[PDB]
This record gives structure tokens, sequence and C-alpha cells, in this order.
């Protein structure tokens, strides 16, 4: 025999380096404040299923029906595929399916899809709203195949119902990817794409709180265009992966998880609220999901700095264009914030209220160390206060 | 306190249904001997990883997955990052080629296909007919049903003649390769490409690997991996089960993997069955049922009753469809993973034959599958 013995291989025992590294990570995951918009921490029970022997299954049936299931009933889809490894594969088989290499498609922005197919962007102007008048003269204008709705850095609601009519006044696809908001979806605190678009693809991190990984939605299609969707994804699933989406996926119909996504969306407000009051400018001048963009343009600050000096107080935030930037995409005029990772380990609306003050008071003094130590220290206060994995 | 972040709830408290589920395929592993040549046991170092908080990051950990894997197959260039093999594939095709570019390879892009004889050897010479011909901007090598080893200098001198890339997807053996008893693509190719899963014994995920190329080729490569970003828990996998692969035992391990294969050929070639190639040069074969009019599909469903795992295969010039067969490829990695040596491959391997020589003798199906189910509780997989 020759059996592996749970109690004798672990990674401290055998792999140092490793094992300093992980425990590193899972510091770092509790002593900063995490505010990139598409972070979270997933459940005990998702890491439970990813650590699992289903590591080793070739693909197992019943695993997969269960996410399937679960994914249909809480987005009220009528078709699910939850085998892309990412939100990318899952998008990926979307154009395989039902676009020709070199189809215009029209896609939203800020004022390799992008090389095999003519990307017309919809930019959202400086005020920041979605004009669907212009975007319906866009769609006219172009006569994209697909109209794909979905955008990382917007802080409004898209309106999936405006977006179908127009896409059908010009015989499109309607293609969401709702990765950016699956959560609040989930939760009915957001509108639902699914009863709107054509095909639907997320992630299940972000917002939902689950594993990495795709996921492929449809309400209303026909058996042809499941057929095709099916045959686009592959090269077989991660199926401990899916038994993470699946368990997630049940996660995500507790009461406590509408609550959780109703604090999200109040905290994300009360974030905006402060940065206002303290003399920042916020794309569209509000938010109405997790998520908002601070328009730095009038400070004279790129996005890379106050992103790199928050980072020195253990708050981290990733750089973000803002409509018609002055700057390079490189160094950009904005960050962009969102609250699901603070909100997921229990912050509420006085803690990220001290929070954005705080970073106010960076931003403010981009190059004053004191002010940079003293936040570190308030940062890792708030951190002890309210731990991650308790 | 965050009451879903907790750890009193496991699955099993939370989610009956799933739980269940997952159990069963946990004894399903225990109690079938699997022969199926793309599967194996990952070690549970590997799972803790894949188990870890680092599902939470959106780099050392990387780095040492990186660095192991130049190490274990001398490299100059690693990337780590991708999900899948197919994904790592993908990532070389969209660095390197542009859409319409011809390919050519074994069994976006005008693809021209080179197919192996009933001989079961590589014709190296039809080979160079097609590339000189055709002159396709890549030459793909790696194939997934072929027992014998493959001349990479060779093709490198072939692609080199036409100023073709050299891409070989070195899934289907790479942790021989690891070993250095299989021979090495990584010195002649242009890239290299590998799943950590098989015979790497790893997660599943993706590798690429190069040597010998300016940063400016790697650069590409890089970019190419996402056209978001890694699952770093199943890099920090990558980082440990890469750094199991470098152990003595780890070689070892892949001798007796191709001692077996090559044991358990001679059983089906002296009990009357065909082996195209006429035996292997590795971990894997596959049997020819022409002769014993036998599907692939119904010699996998004959094997599946007495808890021997397989999957089917056409041969070459199948007269039967790719959904039916009439082969099985059978490989070593599991059962050597297990424990299993040269007495034990050969003993399953006549049991096979006794159920294949005879699908519906239900009394051979039964005595065989008591012997497969004793013989799996003595080599417990996990403890």
């Amino acid at each position: 025999s020759n059996a592996m013995l749970k109690r004798e291989m672990n990674i401290a025992d055998y792999d140092a380096e490793l094992w300093q590294a992980m425990e590193q990570e899972k510091v770092r995951q509790e002593e900063h404040i995490e505010l990139i918009a598409s972070e979270n921490y997933t459940s005990p029970r998702v890491m439970q299923a990813q650590g699992s022997q289903l590591t080793n299954k070739y693909a197992v049936d019943v695993v997969e029906q269960l996410a399937i299931d679960r994914a249909k009933e809480l987005f009220g889809a009528d078709y699910a595929n939850v085998q892309p490894h990412s939100g990318s594969q899952a998008n990926f088989a979307v154009y395989t399916a039902l676009l020709q290499p070199g189809d215009t498609v029209l896609g939203m922005n800020l004022a390799f899809s992008g090389k095999l197919y003519n990307i017309v962007p919809y930019g959202i102007d400086e005020s920041g709203k979605i004009d669907y008048d212009e975007m319906a003269k866009l769609a006219k204008e172009h006569k994209p195949k697909m109209i794909i709705g979905g955008f990382s850095a917007y802080s409004g609601v898209v309106d999936w119902a405006k977006m179908r009519e127009i896409a059908d006044s010009i015989g499109a696809y309607l293609f969401v990817d709702m990765a950016h908001v699956a959560g609040l979806i989930a939760a009915g605190v957001y509108p639902n794409p699914v009863p709107h678009a054509h095909v639907v693809t997320t992630t299940t991190h972000k917002t939902l709180a689950g594993p990495r990984g795709g996921l492929i939605l449809a309400k209303g299609g026909d058996e042809e265009l499941y057929k095709k969707l099916n045959s686009a994804v592959f090269g077989g699933p991660l199926m401990h992966v899916i038994a993470g989406k699946a368990v997630a996926l049940k996660e995500a119909m507790e009461p406590e998880f509408k609550v959780y996504q109703q604090q999200v969306a109040k905290n994300a407000k009360a974030m905006v609220e402060v940065f206002l009051n303290r003399g920042y400018k916020v794309v569209s001048g509000g938010t109405e999901n997790h998520l908002f963009l601070l328009d730095l343009v009038d400070k004279n600050l790129t996005g890379k700095e106050a992103d790199a000096a928050l980072g020195r107080a253990n708050i981290t935030v990733n750089k973000n264009s803002v409509p018609n930037d002055p700057k390079s995409p490189f160094v950009t005029s904005g960050i962009r914030i969102g609250s699901p990772a603070v909100t997921r380990r229990g912050f509420k609306e006085a803690e990220v209220k001290e929070l954005a003050g705080w970073m106010c008071d960076v931003l403010d003094n981009i190059n004053d160390e004191a002010t940079i130590e003293r936040v570190k220290a308030k940062v890792l206060d708030i951190c002890a206060r309210f731990p991650v994995y308790a």
C-alpha cells in the first residue's frame, strides 16, 4: 500500500516557504481594509469544497446538478451552465456561440475580444449616468450584432429592459455580463438582467461571495441556443470549484445574505456621503450599488498616486479612469472603491464613514508621513475590532 | 462576529444534499480501480492549499510555483496562471498566431491534421510532407492516446525548415518528462504547455514553459494568458505539487508507472488482444478491439460493471463512430499512485481479459468485481 495520510501530509510539515507565504496572506487579508470592488471573503464551506477530493474527478453529476439547479432558482433562469473556469471563459463562450469574427459589437465603457471583433464603445459622460437615447443612436448608427451590457466602474443601475428594446430595434443580441453586481441581483437589491438579455454571464466570487469561476444563464431561449452555448464552453470542469459554487449559491438564498447585500448598498452610500462632505467629487454624484469612482481631477492627484498612498496606510483600492480622463490609462485621475469586503467582515455605516474620513485625510496630505502612519494605526485597530473569519 | 464566516457550521451541517454527493465520490475513488490515463490522486498538501484563504486573493506564492516549474522542467520561462491546460494552449495560439493562420497537429485557425497510421507510429516523413507543402506558422506536437516516444528534435528540424514555431503540449506525459524517463520537449520546442493533474499528480490547472526565448516572446505569452486573475489557492497547490515532484520518490514513482504499463501490455498481448503500436513507451496504451467485434463503449461499460474504470478511444481507421469507437485507452498513473506494482497490475490485466473475453458471463463479472473490491480495500488512496 501507499496511503496518503492527511495527518502526516500537510504544508507546514513539508514546505516551509509556502507555509510562511500562506500565513502572511491570511495576515494581509485580516489587517488590510480591502476596498477593491471585486474582492470578498468566501465562506469556510466554499473553502471546504475547494479543498475536497472532488479535485480528482474527471468530468460528479449530482454535485453539478445541484449547482445548476441552485443557479436557476437564485436568478430565475431556465438555463444554467456552471462549467466555465472564469467569467472571462463564460464570456468567450457567448461570443463564439453567437458571433462571427469581425462582427460589430456595442459595449460600454467610460467616455482579445477587441482584436477578434469590432468593438464600438458607448461611453458614459462626465455626468456619469447612462443616456439611453444616445445609446439608441449609437446602436442605430453602428448596427452591431450584439450589445454587451455590464461595466466594471458604473455606480448607476442599468435598465436592462430598455437595453433589450434597443437591441431588438436593430435585431441584435443583448448579452449582459453581470459579474460586477450578481450578488446584489441575487439579493433583489439590483435589477436582474436574466428576463431581458438573450444570455447572461457572471463570475461566482465578487459580490456573490463564492469561489472564483464562471456561470452562463439564460431565460426564454430555444433548445438551439442552449445547445450552442453548451458546446462553446469546452477540457473538463473543476468539480471541487463547482461544489464551491453549489454551496455559495445556497448561501445566497439565506435571509442573512439579503441583509448583507442591503448593508453593502448602505455602506457604499455612506462612504459617498463622507467623500462629498469632505470636498471630493464622486462620478455621477452618488451610487446606487456597491461601488463608486472618486474623480481626483480637481485635486490634481492621479489614481495611481492615490492608490499607492492609501496602500501605505493598509487601505487597498484600485485606480480607474474617469469619464474623459485627462490622464493616460496607466495613471488615471480616479480610484474605484467598493463596499463588499468590508461589509462582509462586519463594517457598518459608522465604520465605513470613519474609514472614508481617514482616506480623505490621506488624500488631503498625500506626502505627509505622519498622516499615513496615523491612519495605518487606526486601520489596524478597526481590523482588530472586526475580524474576518470569526 | 460574522455568522456566515465562522468555522462552526461545515458542509455536512449546512448542506447535507451536497455533502452526501461529495462523500459518494470519495468512496467511489476508494472502491474502483481507475485506469483512465488522465486521472490521478493528488496529495493532501495540494488539497490543503486548494482549501485555503488564498481563494480570496485578487505573489511570493506565484514566484515559488514559477521557480519550481522552471527547475523541474529545465526551463528559463514559466507561467503558472492558466486555469487549465486548454487555457494554456489558447494563450500560446493567441500570443503567436493571427486569425486564419495555418496550423499542423496530431491525431479561428486553418488546421491541417497529421494522422498516425494503423502501425500506430508517427510518420515523420508524412508530417514533413504536410508541413513543407502547406507552410503552417506553427506545428503542434503532443497527443493524447499515443504510447510511443516522440522525436521532438526532428519536429524542431521540420519546423525550422519552414520558419514555423514548434509548440508542444506535453499534458499527456508531463510527469514522466519531469522525472527524466520520457523524451523532453523543452530543449526543442519554442514553447511548451501542460496540465498539472495527470502524471504530474498536482491540482487541475495549466502551465506554460519555454527556454531559449527572449523577454519579448515571454512578455507576449504573459499578456495572452488572460484575454482575469489567477486562482491563487490553485497556484499554491501547483507550488507544493511541483516540490513533491522534485523528490527522488517521484522519479521512482514514474519508473513504476512505466514498468506497470509495460507489464499490463504484455498480458493483453499474451491473451490475444491487439495493442496499437504493439506496445508502450510511456504510461498508457490503446487496445484495438476491432478483431473482437467489440466497441470501446461496450468494453468500457463491461469493465465498469466490475469496478474497473477505462475510457473508450478511437483506433486508427476506426470503422466505428467517435461516439462508439473500437478501442479503450488504459493508463497506469492512478493504480501506481495507490501502490500497485507489477504483480498487481498483471493480475488486473488478466481479470480485464477475463471480462472482455466473455462480456455476458455474469459469473466472471461478479468474480472480478469481488477481487477488485478486495484489492481496493488493501490499497487505500487516503488515510
